[PDB]
C-alpha cells in the first residue's frame, strides 16, 4: 500500500465529507427539520416498512433518541407506524422527503452549470459510480 | 436538464452514501458514534466554541447537544472552560478515526477498483471540492 495511495484516499474522503455536508446546509431546515429528514430518509432507503431497531442500527442511533424522533414524525403525519412495529413513510413523508431532495439536486445543478464544462460532468457522470462500488464493498 | 437532473440526482446520492459508508468503518457502536459527531464538529470549528455556536453550526438541537458533551468530558474527550475543547485523547480519537476510515478507503480502492478506476477518482475528486465550495 503506498503513501500516494493513503493520500488518494484521504483526498477522496475529504471531497465526499465535504460535499456531503454543504448539500446538508442546502436542505434549507432549521435543526427540527433536519433530524426528522434523516429519519424519514433513512426509513425511504430502507425501503420504507422497517422497525425502528433496523432504522436505528442503519443509522448508528441510539435506540432511546429515534424512540421519541418517531415519536414527533408520526404527531406531524410524516409516518405510519403499524403493526413488533414497523413504520412508513405517509405520502406527506414523501412529499416532504422528495421535496427536500429536488432542492439539493436543484441546488447540485446550478453548481454543476457554474463550476464546471461539459466534459467536466461528464467525468463527473464516469466517476460517480465508482463511489458507489467503494460504498457497497465486501472484503 | 433532464440528463442535468439525472446528473445531480446521481451524483448526490453516490457521494451521501460513500459518506454513509465512510462512518460505518468507524465500527462504533451508537453511543461512540454519536460522539465522534461532535468531536468532528468541534474540530471543524477550531475548537474553542461555546455549545450554542456548536449546537447552531451544525443544525442541531440543544437537548441532544448538552446530553452529548457531558459523555464527551466523563470521556475525557472534551474539556470546559461556559466554552468547550478537545483534550488530547478526543484529538487523537477523532483523528485516529480519519486515519482508519482513510486505511478503509484504501483496501477498498485496490480491491474493487482498477488503476485507471482510480486514477479517474483522483482526476475527478477535486470537481467535488469545488461543487462544495459554491459561495
Amino acid at each position: 500500500p503506498t503513501n500516494q495511495d493513503l493520500q488518494l484516499a484521504a483526498h477522496l474522503r475529504s471531497q465526499v465529507t465535504t460535499l456531503t455536508r454543504r448539500l446538508r446546509r442546502e436542505a434549507q431546515a432549521d435543526p427540527v427539520q433536519f433530524s426528522q429528514l434523516v429519519v424519514l430518509g433513512a426509513i425511504d432507503r430502507l425501503g420504507g416498512d422497517v422497525t425502528p431497531s433496523e432504522l436505528a442500527a442503519a443509522e448508528r442511533m441510539r435506540s432511546s433518541n429515534l424512540a421519541a424522533l418517531l415519536r414527533e414524525l408520526e404527531r406531524g403525519g410524516l409516518i405510519v407506524r403499524h403493526a413488533r412495529t414497523r413504520v412508513s413513510l405517509s405520502s406527506e413523508g414523501r412529499r416532504n422527503l422528495y421535496g427536500n431532495r429536488a432542492k439539493r439536486e436543484e441546488w447540485l445543478v446550478r453548481a454543476m452549470h457554474a463550476c464546471l464544462d461539459e466534459s467536466e460532468r461528464a467525468l463527473l457522470a464516469a466517476a460517480g459510480p465508482l463511489l458507489t462500488r467503494l460504498a457497497q464493498f465486501e472484503e
